[PDB]
């Protein structure tokens, strides 16, 4: 996130933070998701493609800090990690950028809900709020473009829902923006998600409730003039979603 502000999990409970190992025993961060169900974290599957193998992952809820400990946070592993059949990448856009982890504990379990650990609501279909909405994003993603690190503490931020005409100028994106995509920028260009942002959610308060919007999927730099974050339509994959977490 460029910009914004340090934050705590608990004012995000559903913000979940997605790790991989690997040979020879190092964690890296790899990408924010949210929690939609106690079993289910919803992520972008970009995050993932290059490393499919599911016992690759570490997913922590109720977790404030990128690399020590949160009081209340619960560590799960993957027990099975949903890529988006039809995703691809362009030189700028990722389409179909969804994924699902069913996440359990050692022990067998689902997320136990906590002050620190909750549930986010999902969107009804093809039910967004109205350009110019403000949203909220949340992420452990670089701070400033130049940085090689990320932030140790999460941070949050509030960008604004543009609309597709906006969106899809030339000048902005041209028709590299899809329906299936949504945009949120700050009118003043000064915050944004950033790489490291991606996976994590873009909550909207929607009809008094609040709502997994977008998720976090791509942009050309960071908090770069007429280049806004480009987000997954959450309410264009339902089918999608239900069908994956059913079975
Ligand atoms: N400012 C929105 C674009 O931020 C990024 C960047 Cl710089 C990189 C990646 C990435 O996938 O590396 C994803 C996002 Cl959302």
């Amino acid at each position: 996130i460029i910009g914004g502000e340090f934050t705590t999990i608990e004012n995000q409970p559903w913000f979940a933070a997605i790790y991989r190992r690997h040979r020879g025993g190092s964690v890296t961060y790899v990408c924010g998701g949210s929690l939609i169900s106690p079993c289910w974290v919803i992520s972008a599957t970009h995050c993932f493609i290059d490393y499919p193998k599911k016992e690759d992952y570490i997913v922590y809820l109720g977790r404030s800090r990128l690399n020590s400990n949160t009081q209340g946070e619960m560590k799960f592993e993957v027990e099975n990690l949903i890529l988006h059949k039809d995703y691809s990448a362009d030189t700028l856009a990722h389409h179909n950028d969804i994924a699902l982890l069913k996440i359990r504990s050692k022990e067998g379990r689902c997320a136990q809900p906590s002050r620190t650990i909750q549930t986010i609501s999902l969107p009804s279909m093809y039910n967004d709020p109205q350009f110019g909405t403000s949203c909220e994003i949340t992420g452990f993603g670089k701070e400033n473009s130049t940085d090689y690190l990320y932030p140790e503490q999460l941070k949050m931020t509030v960008v604004k829902l543009i609309s597709h005409r906006e969106c899809q100028q030339p000048h902005y994106y041209g028709s590299e923006v899809t329906t299936k995509m949504l945009c949120a920028a700050d009118p003043q260009w000064k915050t944004d998600s950033c790489q490291g942002d991606s996976g994590g959610p873009l909550v909207c308060s929607l009809q008094g409730r609040m709502t997994l919007t977008g998720i976090v999927s791509w942009g050309r730099g960071c908090a770069l003039k007429d280049k806004p974050g480009v987000y997954t339509r959450v309410s264009h994959f339902l089918p999608w979603i239900r069908s994956h977490t059913k079975e």
